[PDB]
Parts: C-alpha cells; structure tokens; sequence
C-alpha cells in the first residue's frame, strides 16, 4: 500500500518538540523505496535523538538528509528555546527551497512553537508569511488551501478582520488564489479541477441587492477565468453550492466561510497548503506538543495522512 | 405517541396549492387531544375541497378553523392566481396576531407559491420579513434560527452585504437576538440551554490581533448576558465551536457563518424559525407543488416534523 508517489521535503520543525518523533515513525511505516523519495530537512542531532527515543537507530542509514538549522548545544526535549525556533526557520527554509529550485515537488513540515520563533526574533504569523518571505513574493501572493472530506477551499484572505479583508478584496486576488489552486490540484491529481466560486455576500448579493462587492469583485474575477479557458461556476452562495459537493475546488472569500465547513466535516484529518509560486507546503495539523516530547508517546497518524496527500499519483 | 404539547396556528398556505390537503392529513394522524391544541386558519372552501378529495370529511367537524383569507370564487386546485395569493397572506397574517395576542405559542405557515403572491401586488421577500411587518417591528428586530442535525443557530444579521452587517453589529443587537433564540429554545424544549457565541472575526480576533470588532461587541455582550445568569462560552472562532459539538444554541454574526454548517448537514430535513416580539413562525421546507395539488399524492411528514419541533414539552 504505497501512498508515496513523487519527491517530498520533510522538514522536522522544532527539533525541541514531537517533530523528529512523528518524522521517524511515519518513516517507519513506509518501504524502502518510499522513504528515499522523500529528504528530510534538520539537525541531524535531534534525528538521532529522537532514534535512542523510539529505537529505530536502524533507520538512520536509510534515510535521505540534508542538515540544516543545526544546533550550538545538545538537543533538550521539552524546552522552549530561542535556538530551536531558528532550527525550524532553517529547516523549513531549506526544504521550500528545494521545492522552489525543484529538488522535490512538494513540502511538508513538522510542528512548531510560535514562542520559540518569536523568542529567536523572528517575525512569524504563519506558513503562508514565511513561505512568501523566502521566495521574494506579497504575503497576500500566497495562498491557504485546506483539504478534508473531499472538500478543497481555497482562501483569497485569511488571518484578518472581515473589514480589512474586505478593502482588499479585487477581480485579481481571487484570479491569482484560484491560478495557485488549481496548478496545486494538478500536484493533488485533479489535473483540470472544476471550480466554484464563492460569493462575498450572501447569496452572491443576489444580483446587486445585497450589496455591490460580487458585481465589482468576484463577477469579473469569473469572467477572466472562463476566457483562459477554466471550467468555473458562479459566483454562488456559499451555503448552496457547498450542498451540491459537485465541484473540486471551492474558492472562499473570507476565513470563516472556508473553515467552518473543514474543521465540521474533518476536525482533526484535515491538511493546510500553503501555495506560493510552485512550492505547496501542508503542516502537520497539530502542535509540538512539548509536554509529551521525548517520551516516544506522540502518534504519527496526521504526518502520513499528510504525505498521502501531498504524495498522491494523479 | 403525542408530538403537540402546547398551542399552535396552522396557516394552511397558498389554498390552490397542497397547504389544505396536508394539513388535513396532519391532523388526521393526531389524537383529539392533539387537534384541539391547533388552531387552524384559512379559507373554510379550500379545507372543504381537500376533504371531499382525500375523503377526510368526518374531520372537519374536529376540528378548530378561524375563517381567514376568504375566496370570492371556487377553489382551482392546481391554478397560480393573485386571489390565492393574497389567501395565503391574511392567512398567515391571521395566525401571526394570535401568537403576538398570546392565544397561541407559535406558528407553522404551510406553502406559499410566490408568483401568486407578487401578482396580487404583495411584497413578500420571505416569513422574517412578512412576520416584522405584521407586527410593527423593524426586519433587524426579528431574527432567523436555522434547526438541523441538532445544531441550532441564530442569526444576528441576515440577507444583506457583509459590510452592511458589519456596521450594525452592538452589544445590544448580540444580546437582544441570544434572548430571542433563548425564548425559543424553551418553546423546543431545552428550558436552560448551553450557548457559543461566535466571534466576529476569524478565531474570534485572537485578543485584537485580527480587529477590534469582537472587543467591542461580542465580548461585552456576552458578560453581560453571563451577568443575567446564562451559560455562554465565548466568543469563539465560529469553526472551532461547531466542530466540538457541545451547544444547544449557537450565535452566528453574518448569514454565512450560520448557513453553511446547517445546509451541509441537513440540506433537506431543516427548519427556518422567524422570532419576534413572542412569535416564533417555521415554514415547512417545501414549496405548493401545484402540478399535484388537488391529485392527493401529498405526505404530510414534512408538517408533522415541523408541529414535532414547535409543539415540544418542556
Ligand atoms: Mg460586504
Ligand atoms: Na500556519
Ligand atoms: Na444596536
Ligand atoms: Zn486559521
Ligand atoms: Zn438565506
């Protein structure tokens, strides 16, 4: 049962938390010729301590590395340091630039601790931020994508007030969200998605009666898309087209109305892509969970739903 | 098995439609009892022609009717007419007023067809807006709570841009509809409930990282609301809440935020309740169907389940 199809940079996240952990064990459960598709970014030293950990020693010969975000002193499992938020910068860095010099086709990264990142001085608001600051893109030419259930939403705004995500709302920020989906539906093995579009209003304002935004925004967002030749329904109430489930990519204007059906529907198997240029990078959806690190207790489960989709055929 | 425990007005609907023939059949399947706990309103001539039909004549007699929405000519099951129309409307505006007088606790409408009412020069945008205008009240002063696979939520704005919504949100408009939904959910049957309150902004604006809104609003809603002595967590990011499935009540801030759980869930065994002033009217969720009105292939369920929810004991 092979859910490993193309190259993956695995990056270990904060060498402090579960993340080398769940790295080895999801690489465990994998065969030989599945685990050399896929390179895994980090410090070597807390790779070899999370082995001692969980007693896979074997596996460290067998395993594609390239070190980054080493480490000054010995790896302390549970602690919040200033160090090991560097450690999961680099190695994520590391990983979305293979990605981005295409090295591998896609990134997955383990969990980290906002303290520690924030602790090491480093500005950090999420995956989307870091990943746009990496490739020299806008923070708002990156996209979230979340897939669970069969649903697929990408987000034109997310990690904003409803007000300041409105005054940002144009015809091209959902035209360059929906370009980011659907070439990352191609890596998901959707190669030529059919699209629905979410309205900004209710009922998609209902022509113009409940409101202006969908005839200047997202209206002449679907015209372009037709025109280059995209298969794209509406703009429709969300609440609607949602129901119909006859679509593969939805396209959602606002956080709220891409993840309250997710986090329904799948609230705990659901993955978060974050789309930047041609590098998709997903999270473990779960936290380093530093109150268990070290003591080989943390289930990787998440990490392998993750590679099956990130490492998918199609 | 008895399902009606306290007071209803049957509205029997568009009188050309199947409105007259279920409502007989709904009655039809409740204990005496039952029947003179429902008071039915409309035209006496349509409630005759379905009888003749379906051969329920024995129940007319057992039966309690106020003459509303007179026919000035026979009944033509079947036929879109302006005096139809205007049947359906005095119909409805008869039992809303004995709710809003206390005779009874609620009302359930049986289906309109909307042409008819429009060519009878009546404006009718739904039973929120035609419950606020019998009653005096403004359309922001009644709220909507969607009913389906247990999630219960109410509605603080409703059918207009999201901006629009945004600029009306206060404490008081939070509050006023928590109270009315409170109301109503003693009327379903869950006398002291446990509410969530969503936030405004994703995740509830994470303090006030993502906007003032909830700061503003929600938040000093909702200490006041625990001051009257309810339980009410939040606010909370609206996914997050949903997903743990611990509430008799939600709160939703914008239309979506409520109807894209609810439509997903139940997108055909729902309830739409329109609250104001006392009154709590439920549609029942399908349309006159006039190709078989009159030809007696009408079920009754979906009225039953309705009187199931508006008659529950405390
Ligand atoms: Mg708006
Ligand atoms: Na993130
Ligand atoms: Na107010
Ligand atoms: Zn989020
Ligand atoms: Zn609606």
């Amino acid at each position: 049962m092979t859910i490993v199809h193309r190259r993956l940079a695995l990056a270990i996240g904060d060498p402090h938390g579960i993340g080398p952990e769940i790295a080895l064990k999801a690489l465990q459960q994998l065969s030989a010729t599945e685990r050399s598709l896929i390179k895994v970014y980090g410090p070597w030293s807390a790779l070899e301590q999370a082995a001692q950990i969980c007693q896979m020693e074997s596996l460290l010969q067998d395993l594609i590395h390239e070190e980054a975000g080493s480490l000054a002193q010995p790896v302390q499992c549970g602690e919040i340091t200033p160090q090991a938020g560097l450690s999961t910068v680099q190695s994520a860095t590391a990983a979305i630039r293979a990605c981005e010099s295409g090295e591998v086709d896609a990134v997955i990264a383990c969990p980290h601790h906002e303290t520690a990142i924030h602790r090491a001085g480093i500005a950090f608001s999420g995956y989307p931020s870091l990943l746009a600051n990496v490739l020299g893109m806008n923070e708002d030419e990156v996209f979230l994508m979340l897939v669970g259930a069969g649903l697929r939403i990408v987000h034109v705004t997310l990690h904003e007030s409803v007000r300041s995500a409105l005054e940002r709302l144009s015809p091209q920020l959902v035209i360059n969200a929906v370009d980011a989906a659907v070439q990352t539906c191609t890596l998901l093995g959707v190669p030529k998605p059919q699209v629905a579009v979410f309205g900004i209003n209710p009922h998609a304002s209902e022509g113009q009666l409940f409101g202006l935004e969908d005839s200047q925004i997202t209206v002449p967002a679907v015209e372009t898309l037709r025109k280059r030749g995209l298969t794209v329904d509406g703009p429709m109430g969300a609440d609607m087209v949602l129901a119909q489930r006859k679509h593969d990519l939805y396209v959602a204007m606002l956080h709220d109305q891409g993840h309250i059906p997710i986090k329904l529907l799948a609230p705990n198997g659901a993955s978060a892509l974050s789309i930047g240029g041609r590098v998709v990078l997903s999270s473990v959806g779960h936290g380093s969970a530093m109150d268990i690190a070290g003591r080989g207790v943390a289930d990787a489960t998440a990490l392998l739903r993750t590679i099956a989709l990130l490492g998918a055929q199609p």
